């Protein structure tokens, strides 16, 4: 209970420190190119896309999703925690170029990452270096792709949207993990 | 986008209708007993437990996590939705009897289900009747078990907590889906 309290405090303080530094909102994400192919009822959509100027906004709203899950295990405390965003979606903004045959338009897009959650684990020996032991951005359960000037009924939208989501689940999630993990680790492990 | 706003609104209306239902909050969960075995190390824990008077609270705070994820595919509008709880946890209370050796205490516990979320899918033909084509209570990302009278440092805590968490992931999730899924289906399908 006192231990739960102080772990909660370590986490909140680390969150505050990270939010304070800026660095994290907006967060830059490296460009990413990908190739797509889908057959959709007598129609074929095969081509290529490029995302540039990708920025994640909203992590300034990060907050603990509740008490730490804590168990004393043989003279070492083990804690597991959720940090999500609170007062927003996490918003991804970027320029999109794609190619389909002779068409190669560009537009801008906002992608909504719903229920962004970081799961992290800690360890505390009776003395006494708090060690962060795992850090992961959970799988995005729902991503909404607002592709500038593209109607959602346009058969190509569904193709582009599904590809962008897969890219977010794979490429972008792992990049966000690579940025967030050392930041929390330096704050916690002090 | 109007189609999205329409789908959002149907979801918002169904949530409101379901939130007033009763049997939703508090929701009863059938009694459950489990014979468990956990290996921690050197020590080894075989035993049994029984949960009774299980009640889930907080579902009256259900709310969409953002826009419906919407796209047209082959003349069908397809929508994917995330519904969580806003300004609350989902909290489970219950009586707990457990047995380890002829240790056989009884107590009461509060379990915190963090980031409780339901994901659902809809299809909307212009033909055409709206069907809910999927519904899932997502894996709980973190559960905090507050077991009356029992210290987080007590070696028996970690064991019961882990067993209770597995029961939540399996039995409790299934039981909540049993209540929620046909309630949403009924609302959304007329």
């Amino acid at each position: 209970d006192k231990i739960t309290e102080e772990i909660n405090k370590a986490i909140d303080d680390a969150i505050a420190a990270i939010e304070q530094s800026e660095t994290i909102d907006p967060m830059k994400v490296p460009d990413h190119a990908d190739k797509f192919e889908r057959h959709v009822g007598i129609l074929d959509f095969k081509g290529e896309l490029a995302m540039r100027n990708i920025e994640a906004r909203g992590l300034k709203q990060m907050k603990r999703q509740g008490d730490a899950n804590v168990k004393g295990e043989e003279g070492i405390v083990k804690a597991h925690l959720l940090i999500g965003v609170h007062d927003d979606i996490v918003s991804m903004e970027y320029d999109l170029a794609y190619k389909l045959g002779d068409l190669h338009p560009t537009t801008h897009v906002i992608s909504d990452i719903q229920d962004f959650v970081v799961a992290l684990s800690l360890e505390i020996p009776d003395e006494g270096n708090i060690t962060m032991t795992s850090f992961e951005v959970r799988q995005f359960a729902n991503v909404v792709n607002h592709i500038g000037g593209l109607s959602i009924l346009d058969p190509i939208f569904g193709v582009l949207s599904d590809v962008l989501t897969a890219i977010f689940q794979d490429t972008v999630r792992k990049e966000m993990t690579k940025v967030l993990a050392p930041a929390f680790k330096r704050e916690l492990e002090k």
